């Protein structure tokens, strides 16, 4: 039996484990240690979970390796793998409204959009990668032949091997799913270091595995102290490969740990700033609807968040104005409630550092037209913000807020290439968006935008099967899409002489 | 004008440019600081060569910058940019014997070799390449549409940009050319750091490019040190891609430079203590012929040579007895010699290295058959090298020698497992081999070898169409093949809504 | 409600559909008609199913029309198509033994393997495609540009609209699923005239196609007689695509009604003769057991059959004498018997086919080493047969037998390239295979062979990730792999100027 | 040494074979029979050319098969017959100027654009496949392993043989090239029959492939009928793929043929009354000179000229106002002289339909705005006609013109799906545009416009790596992009087990 943390609400009865999983079972860290877990809606301690040590890392290395060497799992057919992974989506279904609820009160996720996206998506993720195993394919080559003899040269796609993926906690589940999926199906096994402070959902997931029958030791998640658990797993011998999200800083010194400890592969994906310029010409009641989305969704907490909106003179006054009117209307409060827009940040401290930006923004000129702190009221709210009459050189212009903060600047009527250049002013190039009703703009805007995502007419429109990566600071490699694969697997040339 | 260093040899007339490439100029370095080139066929001086230094970087840096963003380059046709490289291909084809001296010249590469590896395959790169130009395409992916209104993704396969390649001394013309294409074939421009010890052949590539009309600042060449030019070219803030190929230490460490700087791409190309099984069952003639190709081939210095080579007992003593046999027809000399084929090593520093390996090797009691010291004449001849009884434990079975030194080791009748096991014991995995008549002994070594290449009943089959790469700590990425234009490549997803 | 032809069999109770899918539900033929199918294993009739008419060709063809065009499954996003084909598949395996049953009965298949192939591989393939659904994708070409102006061009993979899927007596259940998954995986819409003399299976999947969810009039079933209703479907002007499996002078007269009728797209799998080719230096064990596979497999009646062996001198009088050795040791019986190997022939017709096939064996020369009669036994049962000093120039050997007959022919020890030459003399071009341990003997002939499937040490392995088409007249396009879709697609170009 | 038909214009010697090429040599007619090809220019005997008979094709065809299967065609390299084919290209462009003067000579195309289209794309056009020849790749498949042992699947593509192509009149050396260059990239020999009344560009080109060193044989040009020479190809045993681009009349025949003679693969591209939809918020000035080159480039003798304008009704009035004072300024008269807009159309036959074209225009109640008779001055040129108040019953709607003739339909203001419904509402496919200013139009039109090709705010912007090909009854298969060597090669699929 594994151990559960019980707790009856919203209708359900979870049962969510708070131990390591490490080699398909629940177990207690090295010398029992533990730490709390904070549901943000109130601030109370939800349950205490294992805190992995650095005999934990090695166990969980040394479970995925074992795993992948002799274990099931590098014997079975691609077809079979899939199989495997569908299935895992499948259980995933069928517990969607828990791990919903779960992600509810460990990241404070509303309740309705973890179902939808954080979930959804997550249960999506698995499906489609799951079926690229019996899709991966190699090539076979044209080399030139050393006559009189013949020669035949081919590919063939292998897995890497035991790779680590560290996450960060603004979609626990969905992060860890996009990754996860992506390595599990390339026929790599893995250790997860989820974020500290949201170890819950990927807990469950772990949990989940098991009723998928994923062979013992395949998945392995350890919460825990990245500047420990995370660290090791860079400078572990055996892992050989790391993907990673999470901020610039950390990214960089991910980046510097595998290089040290054997050149491991390395993906980032790290912040964004970007863009998002609407033009005069737009449709403009879907751009305040949409640019607010663009700001706002997820409470913020989004890599694709559109850290800048560029707005024509001639509009901007007005979208302003029905910004405000709209922001007014945002329901805050309890994500359980169905009701509810807005929820509450993730944890306490990134709280205090929205509540400090925005003091600075305040500070070096630009004008706060609504909110910019807590929402007072137990739990760590926050106050939908708009921010207008910003300026190219502030920290607010700069900076990656990571929360609900829209930072309006107005650009001058008909010059496009005049601020093209100050939306790749940045050394991050994550995502942008553009929104005009003709397409001339549209295509050319896409091209010079310095970003590895654009939207035209629309935002946050991410799905599974197209490719996420960023470009300059936000890192490298591929999230979902056929191209997030490349990162998860090799390839061996095979040249025979007859 | 250009300046030239003429000198009359091999019935040519070789004027060989010696200053810093930049802004598709030729220029001296600043405050004029030069160095001297060695032949390594009678120690002389060839000539002097400019030293670049951090401030002539920063200017070739921003050279290439220029070129991309605002130059031509930045601005032709995906078709008639290959179009430009082919020209290139035809200029370089042209002074395809003026090529292979100043390689014999300034590498000691033996002439008809150079003629038909170094420079012939250099050809064959940029015809391949320039043929990828326009045939490098993105993609429409069927992601779900947002009802009741429609989206279209794409993806767009854009240039890096702004280009470092820091290459070894083995190949000098050949790594320049398997990187550079790719890189420039994808739109890229490029600052190229050559190996300090052979900067001639990429200078004299610099002036080609001039004569097939490659826009000014595309490339860009800086003879100097890796510790100084190599390394800031890693940490500029304005180079956003490092592809290299030389030593694991050096390796290890542009990974945490680009990490530190910029988070730049990177690709490293490493070492390789690379294993060649020999089964009781081949052609033993062949074997052997091809088995000393695979040790000897350019004086063994050469990434993917046979690190060690594994002969099944039951013919282990005959093949040794036929080696031997081989190794003294070998006609030692001048590279620019008709009648020569085994030409000196690369530099004093190296032949240095060399005698210590297998001084080492012999305290180690491996048992030297042959070879192993200087060859007593002038310049740095190394005599070709066989050993025999060296067990897995000793350091000339896990160290490379990038030096011409016949590795040998028995493994017992009908295992097969177990030599497998063996030859996989490296934290290399570059390239490998194996000779059977055996259908089904072949493809498994090939299944099985945890290795970047495997050759079968063949080796050094590299070919412009084939990928080349490392696993383990030989590092990651391909050179030549399609797949290398990956490593110049960012993708951009365009999501639109209507 | 839907009416079944109910039957209490193999530990379960059949519930058989004997009508005409048209369009969502179970309707009769105009004006009633009917026919019998005939159970091969007794003789007996197994039930009435309803005889399509022209005029039903018509209500299929434009029930599909609409269901294209303004019905659901148009419009669904492409994964949720995939979703439904993969339910398709769930249902299809929940039903599985039922379906073999009928297969076992209908088209006489022994039950284990029709459990194992004809509808495991069936329900396979509905897995293989439904993933290919939203990863079927279309490509961004970098087109040369219009300065002083810019184009985009881009791919969208689309459906080609209603197809017509023909398909023979053999593989019931699996041929129409090849064909239909990949058809209904591109997004098109069908009408599908199983064999007239089985046409059970094909009945009960759509049943099942209902069970799934699969929106009505995508698929339409018309049991009915090719020279009518097929004739009809190919001369239909709303049909836009037709998939044939078949003989080859019925192939030929299909493409001549698709010319002119509206130049709808055509694909073809004809017929085989298909070389086998057999080296004294393999597991000459396993070369019997795989070589009989090659021949009895399923009674015979499967394309790529071995329609000849060519086994070199030296083994030949060994290989003969221990074919006939493992031939006395099959079971011959009922399809439902766990015990029996060898089935019925399909039908009486094709039976007295292969008895006289085997007569005018006689005729000419060949050496009825064993079988060649009916077995006196109620139903269609025939005899294993072998024949040996079969000449180039005879009936058997240049005729597709579809039956089973091994028909052996000796060449000379030591040719290779004699051999490859009376193996490519056929207009045929279908499958292939060869037996040897030589790695030099074995990828030689497969280049040399002029088929589209070369089996190498092996047979029949077959699988859906891999393309099965032929070459000459065996016919054109693919069935399976990511290859069968192109069928199934065509190609939009977009280019804007902007 | 070749005949030649010498003859000195536009400062000039064109030096024009006028034989059959056979077997890589010019050779007279069987009997020595010819027939003459006349200069539209004037109407001038240009000379008499051969006419190629039945033993004429059965030796062209032979040829091709012998200079496949023994000549150096198919034992040299991939990268090499790539080289052959750049080379080849060399040869085109050296030869340009001549060729282009040819062309309008004997099909009367403006010399001005011969150049840069005609003989540019050519050019262009065997480049781009040349590079092809080397990066065709096959594939290893992740096949489900027939434990305890294991598979290995991979695909070759190899050429499929000996083609035909068959051509038509309007850019005679263009079509000719679309083909060959793809066909014998694929590594295929051919037999090309130039439009009869177009031989003399395809000659030069034979001439110019024993220049660029185009081994014997691979090339085979024979003018003649195409009911003769046309009909033996697709009759002939040894032909296996026949390229057609034509009517749709003879693409059924030849069809048809393919079918009853060995199941050849075959590949029409029919004819296409292609679509032109102009919204109302267009650049209506641009739209204008767009729309105009819509119909009139090449005196209207290209088969995706738009066959009708529907013009939004807004600006109709404006539009045909506009392209009228744009048609008067256009200049009518000989190809060769430099400030010619407008040649003579490509025989005589071609202009007295043209004349019958709008004589049933006006007789059904056609408004004819201008033009639509026969320019009086000697040969046959035809003056650019503009209709108006075109219903969509008539003729003029539904046939394909293939001359200058703009066909302006009405359509109400903001009303898409309707306009849409009526482009579509053709058996043709082949291509369709649209002008609009608005994103949501653009790329909601280029979903529903059923055509294998959508030009958005732009026209006639093909382009040698963009697939061009039709829906419907224009045909199937691509010429141009990656997309055209799919039909020029096989796939075979080799699976081992070991
Ligand atoms: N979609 C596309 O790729 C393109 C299509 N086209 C189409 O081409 C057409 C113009 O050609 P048009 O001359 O009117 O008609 P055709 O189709 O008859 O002309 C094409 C060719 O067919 C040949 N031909 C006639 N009968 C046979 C036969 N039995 N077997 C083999 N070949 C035969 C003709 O020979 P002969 O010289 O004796 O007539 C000629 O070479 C237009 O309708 C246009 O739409 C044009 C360019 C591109």
């Amino acid at each position: 039996v594994i151990n559960y943390v019980e707790k009856a609400v919203n209708k359900l009865t979870l049962q969510m484990p708070y131990q390591l999983f490490i080699g398909g079972e629940f177990v207690d860290a090295e010398g029992s240690k533990t730490y709390n877990t904070i549901n943000p809606t109130d601030g109370s301690v939800i349950c205490q979970v294992s805190l992995a040590q650095v005999s934990d890392v090695d166990k969980a290395v040394a479970a995925a390796k074992e795993a992948f060497e002799n274990g099931l799992w590098g014997k079975i057919n691609a077809r079979d793998r899939g199989r495997l992974l569908y299935r895992l989506a499948d259980v995933m279904e069928q517990h969607q409204e828990e791990l919903a609820t779960i992600e509810a009160l460990d990241a404070g996720a509303v309740y309705t959009l973890a179902l939808k996206t954080h979930v959804g998506m997550s249960i999506q993720t698995f499906r489609y990668f799951a079926g690229w195993c019996d899709k991966i394919q190699g090539a076979t080559i044209p080399i030139n032949q050393a006559r009189p003899n013949r020669n035949l040269t081919l590919t063939k796609k292998e897995p890497v091997g035991v790779c680590g993926i560290v996450i960060p906690w603004n979609y626990p589940l969905m992060m860890l799913s996009w990754k996860t999926a992506a390595c599990l199906a390339a026929g790599n096994t893995v250790v997860i270091k989820p974020a500290q402070v949201t170890p819950l959902t990927a807990l469950k997931f772990a949990e989940l595995t098991l009723k998928a029958g994923i062979p013992k030791g395949v998945v392995n998640i350890l919460p825990g102290s990245g500047s420990l658990v995370g660290q090791r797993l860079s400078d572990h011998p055996d892992v050989r490969k790391i993907g990673f999200t999470g901020s610039t800083e950390v990214g960089k010194h991910i980046m510097k740990s595998c290089a040290l400890s054997n050149v491991k592969k390395v993906s980032l994906e790290l912040g964004g700033k970007s863009p998002l310029i609407i033009f005069a010409d737009c449709d403009l009641n879907k751009a305040v609807q949409m640019g607010m989305s663009s700001v706002f969704f997820n409470k913020g907490e989004n890599s694709i968040a559109a850290g800048r909106l560029f707005v024509e003179e001639s509009i901007h006054n007005q979208f302003v104005q029905k910004v405000v009117e709209e922001v007014e209307k945002m329901k805050i409060g309890n994500p359980l409630e169905r009701d509810t827009n807005h929820g509450p940040q993730n944890h306490e401290a990134h709280l205090r550092k929205l509540v400090e930006y925005c003091q600075r923004g305040v500070k070096e000129g630009a004008t706060l037209v609504c909110g910019g702190n807590q929402v007072p009221r137990p739990g760590f709210f926050f106050q939908p913000t708009v921010f207008t009459d910003v300026e190219d050189h502030m920290y607010i212009a700069k900076e990656e807020s990571f929360g609900p903060i829209m930072i309006i600047s107005r650009f001058a009527d008909g010059d496009v290439d005049a601020v093209l250049s100050r939306a790749n002013a940045t050394e991050f190039g994550l995502a942008s968006g553009v929104f005009t009703r003709d397409i001339n703009k549209a295509l050319y805007v896409s091209d010079k935008l310095q970003a590895g995502t654009v939207f035209i007419n629309t935002y946050n429109k991410t799905d599974v099967a197209a490719p996420f990566g960023g470009f300059k600071q936000s890192g490298f490699g591929k999230d979902l899409g056929e191209a997030a694969l490349n990162e998860y697997l090799r390839i061996k040339t095979v040249t025979f002489e007859y």
